[PDB]
């Protein structure tokens, strides 16, 4: 007895509002400038490198880009740091400026193409 379904399912990580996967690297840029704004960041799965991650922060000056390499201790590394998990890294930065003088206010909202609004 199958006692369950299979085929079309959704992941929890892909449900985060700060997470971004549907978009691309180039889009993310123009996104943080349109859909986002100063004091706004977003996480995206490293394309060129299937297994890593990269943070994209937006500052009045310009858009930056951090590197988050995976660790053999089920954790993530950011700027020579070590946190339990991504979600945490953020909650932490919310207390300790991530830049020389910037703090994480709110991440970038995800776009839901699905909708009646058509040409």
């Amino acid at each position: 007895g199958s006692s369950g379904s299979s085929g079309r399912e959704e992941d929890p990580h892909e449900g985060k509002i700060w997470f971004h996967g549907k978009i691309s690297k180039q889009e993310a840029y123009n996104l943080l400038m349109t859909v986002g704004q100063v004091c706004s960041f977003l996480v995206r799965p490293s394309d060129n490198t299937p297994g890593d991650y990269s943070l994209y922060f937006r500052t009045n000056e310009n858009i930056q880009r951090f590197k988050i390499c995976p660790t053999p201790n089920n954790q993530f590394m950011m700027g020579g740091r070590y946190y339990n998990s991504i979600g945490d890294i953020i909650d932490h930065y919310r207390k300790e400026q991530i830049v020389e003088g910037y703090y994480l206010k709110e991440p970038v909202p995800m776009q839901d193409q699905s909708g009646p609004s058509s040409g």
